[PDB]
């Protein structure tokens, strides 16, 4: 019996409860989890890499097996580096589904060895997503709910800074 | 790190090509995979129990990590007694996947420990399902590039009893 490692890919644009109870679950069933931050050299992050990795580690960090990586280029190149035995997604509505079960096909197209596990998130954590968390914290709606208490106070030095 | 062990269940009434498929991939990423045949005391399966779980074990048997197990009762009652990781499920079509979901929550509000992971088929088997199988079958149509062949020989087995 080897080691499972699991690649969590997003952008995580700021990281959310939805995100911190999938990586819990998927700490308890893999070996290792690396929490994998997609730079996003053309594609306009709101968060740097930077912000995005400490406010991850500030969530998820009391969890040993659990690392947290910012990669660029193709997910699939970024599998083998990291040898994984699979990449994990949650699905949350229909249109993720579909979108979902066309990359892993491509993927696996692309690398015989790709795979991909999904879960759905509970119930609690079904309506939350980065770029609804975006908009009302950028109307200056209260997102504390929704995010963990750090990703509440980047949200208030973004307003007080300007970037 | 202790010992992963994921249930997949389902009628597998029969076996096809798909579940082939998943059963293997998931034999790749965790410790101990149960296929879990549920009887259908109510239910009323073309093939009996003992035909089934034997289709399984001739398609399946060479993985060393696969056990056979037939069960009746309520999943989350069969998850506690096998002290399992997870359930595993596929997931083909849309429908599929907003039933699954709505399991998975409901199974989760009945034991907090229960957890759930999908797998996406192949394109070559995202077409196929149990149910067309027995439909092409009865009308003599050849199904032996969907099933193994021990399945293709169990249908004219019943072609010629009548049961
Ligand atoms: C798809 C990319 C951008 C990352 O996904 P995304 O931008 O959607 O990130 P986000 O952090 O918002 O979501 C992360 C994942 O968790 C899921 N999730 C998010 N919030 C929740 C929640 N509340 N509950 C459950 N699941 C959730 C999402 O559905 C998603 O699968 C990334 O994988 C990528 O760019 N990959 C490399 C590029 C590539 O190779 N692309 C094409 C060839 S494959
Ligand atoms: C849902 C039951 C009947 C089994 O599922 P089902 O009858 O759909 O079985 P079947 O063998 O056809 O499918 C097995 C699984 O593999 C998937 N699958 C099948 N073929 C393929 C394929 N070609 N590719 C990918 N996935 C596939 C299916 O989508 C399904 O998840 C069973 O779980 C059950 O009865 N559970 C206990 C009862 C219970 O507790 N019910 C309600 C309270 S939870
Ligand atoms: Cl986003
Ligand atoms: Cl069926
Ligand atoms: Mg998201
Ligand atoms: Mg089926």
């Amino acid at each position: 019996m080897s080691k499972t490692r699991v690649i969590y890919p997003g952008t995580f644009d700021p990281i959310t409860n939805g995100h911190v109870d999938l990586v819990t679950r998927a700490s308890r069933m893999f070996d290792e989890v690396v929490v994998a931050i997609a730079i996003g050299h053309h594609k306009n992050p709101l968060f740097s890499l930077e912000e995005r990795v400490a406010l991850a580690q500030s969530s998820l960090g009391h969890l040993s097996n659990v690392e947290f990586v910012g990669f660029d280029g193709l997910l699939v190149n970024f599998f083998k580096e990291q040898k994984a035995t699979a990449v994990l997604r949650g699905l949350r509505a229909v249109s993720d589904f579909e979108y979902e079960f066309q990359l892993a096909n491509m993927n696996r197209q692309l690398d015989p060895h790709f795979e991909a596990v999904f879960l759905t998130p509970s119930e609690q954590y079904s309506f939350i997503s980065s770029t609804l968390i975006r908009e009302i914290a950028r109307l200056k709606g209260d997102v504390t709910k929704f995010v963990p208490q750090a990703v509440v106070e980047a949200f208030e030095r973004k307003h007080q800074q300007g970037w």
